[PDB]
């Protein structure tokens, strides 16, 4: 029901790109990114679990603490291609736009669709919880007004089948000039369950 990624990359080594540090859940661990690019991959076997979970679900809810770096952009998850051609999925948080940008890619054409009035480039701690079923996505940041977005294709169009077999799923790290600078926690995606219900176990209301 529930996969935290940065459980899923592997023990945070010695110079694993990333360094253990608070966050505002204090029983579990937080992560300032230090190199994105030497963060491991989640393992093939595990990404594909996760595959096979947003195709029933026609896609997923998607939870997030993070403190980010003022007016940067910095990409939460992207899934890249093995052949080191381009991302078919990304989450970046765009500091310079204030939104949450959805890049999709499918068939060669990329689709970005962005979530507006969503600023979470503060130097201070947010928590999102992203929604995206078919090609509709809901953001909540924190207990604030709900942002919706409409993508250009349904989500379980880029999670094909063999998708884990020619991509693989990476934290922190997306375009060139786009790996995340700041810190994160409890990155996850859980399934069976709805935005409704993540938000009241919050505290929100
Ligand atoms: O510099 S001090 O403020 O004296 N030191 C404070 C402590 O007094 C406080 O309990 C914790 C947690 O604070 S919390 O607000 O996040 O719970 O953070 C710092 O260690």
């Amino acid at each position: 029901s529930v996969f935290d990624i940065f459980e899923l990359t592997g023990a945070a080594r010695k110079g694993s790109g990333r360094r253990l540090v608070k966050g505002p859940d204090p029983s579990s661990p937080a992560f300032r990114i230090e190199d994105a690019n030497l963060i491991p991959p989640v393992p093939d076997d595990k990404f594909q679990d996760l595959v096979d979970a947003v195709r029933t679900e026609k896609g997923f809810l998607l939870l997030a603490s993070l403190r980010q770096m003022k007016k940067t952009r910095g990409t939460l998850l992207a899934l890249e291609r093995k052949d080191h051609s381009g991302q078919v999925f990304s989450v970046v948080s765009n500091g310079k736009a204030g939104t949450l940008d959805l890049s999709l890619t499918v068939q060669g054409k990329q689709h970005v669709v962005s979530v507006e009035e969503a600023l979470l480039a503060t130097g201070q701690w947010k928590s999102i919880t992203l929604f995206v079923q078919e090609d509709r996505a809901q953001l909540y940041i924190d207990c604030e007004k709900m942002e919706n977005a409409e993508l250009d294709v349904p989500i379980q169009s880029v999670f094909t089948r063999d998708l884990a077999s020619i991509a693989r799923l990476r934290i922190a790290k997306g375009g060139v000039n786009d790996n995340f600078q700041g810190v994160l926690q409890n990155v996850r995606f859980v399934f069976g369950t709805t935005p409704e219900d993540i938000l009241r176990n919050k505290g929100c209301s």
